[PDB]
């Protein structure tokens, strides 16, 4: 059975509720920002690629008020946030910026604060509640830094784009968390629309909706939830070495490189930085024929290039782990499934299967007696993106 | 002098002073929808082809509250609009639905309510404050329906996607409205993206959003000031003329007609037709080419394709008319500006020029002074579209 995914009203009315507990007062202002699953072209965003993601039902909810003393006083409900719940810190000044420290969770806030470009920013008081499980590959660190950034825009508006607002919280990662992510995260959080996936351009910015308009078809998530050790340890490492593989080759980024100049160019780079760049060139093409394939409606082949996703993610990118190869294999054998591979970052997390619907709970059924360990299961559809909810 | 584009903080602040003095209260809720400029790609729309619209920061905003009586009650703060500018009448019910009537503001308000697709629906007061100019080619009507739209969705919430609250905004318009209109005004005013383009596939109903984000280039907006009657009476005619040389080419459209193989097929048609469709198919590619200039900032390219598109227009589709091409004429006289045409419906209304932002200030004396009616301009940038605000 599919985890129930509770919807913003419920979310809305625990964050009201442990807001009014805290401050002792009702909260004035609130705001959403959904988590993400990417159908295909994973390690891509960092080198100017293609993405296909979907915003998920999955969604941080921030409720708060401005105060008047320039401080920052925040209350995560997420029991996966190392401890204190409870963080206060000052705004930062002229004189003085943040810094990250502990507890790390609040790193993301801090970040988000740090790099709006919009003053004067007041003090706040702030419950954040999430139903994006932590640290899942399902993006429940851009949930969060999205979510902030729409907080911030109802204290002090901007001026910008959503495109410098996706940039601002990327900004936020890289400084705070030091995790030095793509854009595709933060993107999807703010630019997702409801029965639609996003072609996304990380080159260009530019952002083509692809329509997911069909009830005979289904996207399953599967959480492994495992969290391996090689998470923001060897994520660092791939994107390092892209860019070694480019400049190596004279291009500003791998998105300007095609698999013939790579294989004429093995002599300039390491065997590795050849495999690493093998897939991202690979990728690359699979998520623009993919786009084209979802578009005609021939899931077939969606689920094809799905499945070579995953093995030249296995392969050549070594970012899987035998959990999630498991779970792809098992999805596979299953009567009614197009494709399976996993998504985000990898080392864990979730995969993506895209399926006949009336299959699902066959391949649920399937999937979760041939693997070893605990899968939860989410059937998701294409969300909205970030919004303001009027209290 | 552009004409000032008053800030959303503005409208809110009129809209709720005339919603104290006509209800005896604040309102509860607030929304805003954008009017449109199309860049190239006219009387494409209903011919299934593509479109290059973008929001303006000219608006509608509807600020109101949900009544517990069943009614509607409105009032216009627009002087364009026709007497009387305040209006009750009771929901539609199972029995009985709303029919078109006087005012004739009134119908593209009555149509959202009647084709609205959630229930159930309360009695509302509202007021509609706009700085669109009613009449002007700059889709008021498409801005007043969509804002309505956003409104009842505060009072009631819908469960379809973007697309399906475009299509009940365009069947409002074509039912109460008597105005058989394509889906882009609609769809801009939805969808639109500050600092972007909408690239609008009226067949796939796919939507790819396009940056505009040198800031050395501006659109210049130039309001005839005129329209010609011939205008509620030619729309119509164009478009039957289009459906009937579709059907004489055996084609479900003329997106299904490549513009050598129509050359070929003139005397399937009649040469009015004919002149009627070559319009059409080559807007449909030259849309395609400004498209793929935009995207690699070949302003030269995209302003020739706009001078086409006006030859094309005024000669072939025969929708312009004098005020237009003097205006259209003055402009490409001015050094800087890239390109110039009518754009929207025609028989009136305004021409968007593509020019060089230092360039504005000489291009609108030029313009005024070489025009024999009275210009107003309007300087606009790419604008987001409809969205709630928090009273
Ligand atoms: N709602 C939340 N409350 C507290 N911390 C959160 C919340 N959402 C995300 N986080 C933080 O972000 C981290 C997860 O980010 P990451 O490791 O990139 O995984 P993912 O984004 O894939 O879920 C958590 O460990 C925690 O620090
Ligand atoms: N804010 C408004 N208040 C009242 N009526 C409005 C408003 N905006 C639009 N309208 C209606 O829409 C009509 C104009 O639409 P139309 O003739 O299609 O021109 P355009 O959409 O190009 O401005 C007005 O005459 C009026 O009936
Ligand atoms: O595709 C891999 C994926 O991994 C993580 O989710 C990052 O946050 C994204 O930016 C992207 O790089
Ligand atoms: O492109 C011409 C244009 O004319 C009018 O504005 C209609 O409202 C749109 O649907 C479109 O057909
Ligand atoms: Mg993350
Ligand atoms: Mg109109
Ligand atoms: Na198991
Ligand atoms: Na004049």
């Amino acid at each position: 059975a599919a985890l129930r995914q509770p919807q913003v009203a419920e979310l809305l009315a625990e964050a009201r509720r442990a807001f009014r507990e805290e401050f002792g007062a009702e909260p004035e202002l609130a705001v959403s920002a959904p988590g993400r699953v990417n159908l295909i072209g994973e390690h891509t965003d960092y080198n100017q690629g293609l993405v296909l993601p979907m915003a998920l039902e999955l969604m941080t909810v921030l409720v708060g008020s401005p105060r008047k003393d320039g401080l920052v006083s925040l209350l995560t409900t997420s029991e996966g946030a190392d401890e204190p719940q409870r963080l206060q810190f000052p705004l930062p000044t002229a004189q003085r910026s943040l810094e990250p420290g502990t507890p790390r969770w609040a790193n993301y806030v801090k970040g988000v604060i740090q790099y709006y470009p919009a003053a004067p920013l007041p003090g706040f008081s702030a419950v954040v509640v999430s139903s994006v499980p932590l640290g899942g590959g399902l993006s429940s660190s851009a949930s969060l830094e999205v979510a902030t950034y729409t907080f911030l825009q109802q204290l002090c508006p901007d001026s910008g784009t959503i495109a410098a607002r996706a940039q601002v919280c990327q900004q936020a990662e890289h400084s705070f968390a030091g995790m030095p992510c793509g854009i595709m995260d933060q993107f999807i959080s703010l630019m997702g629309q409801k029965g639609h996936a996003l072609l996304i351009d990380c080159r260009s910015l530019e952002t083509s909706l692809v329509p997911l308009s069909d009830p005979k078809l289904a996207v399953l998530i599967t959480n492994s939830n495992v969290r391996h050790s090689l998470a923001s340890s060897e994520y660092p490492v791939r994107r390092r070495q892209c860019e070694e593989v480019a400049r190596a080759l004279g291009a500003a980024s791998l998105r300007e490189v095609q698999l013939e100049e790579l294989e004429a160019a093995r002599d300039l780079v390491s065997k590795e930085g050849f495999r690493r760049a093998r897939h991202v060139v690979g990728e690359i093409r699979r998520t623009a024929q993919a786009a084209a394939a979802l578009r005609r409606g021939d899931y077939r082949a969606f689920g094809r290039l799905m499945v070579e996703s995953h093995r030249s993610l296995r392969d050549d990118y070594e970012v899987s782990c035998p959990e999630l190869d498991q779970l792809v294999e098992a999805a596979l054998a299953v009567p009614g499934v197009y494709g399976s591979r996993m998504t985000g970052g990898g080392f864990g997390g979730c995969t993506v299967t895209l399926l006949e619907a009336s299959a699902a709970p066959h391949a649920m059924r399937h999937i979760q007696e041939h693997y070893g360990g605990t899968a939860t299961f989410y059937l998701s559809q294409a969300a909205d993106g970030a919004k303001v909810l009027c209290l």
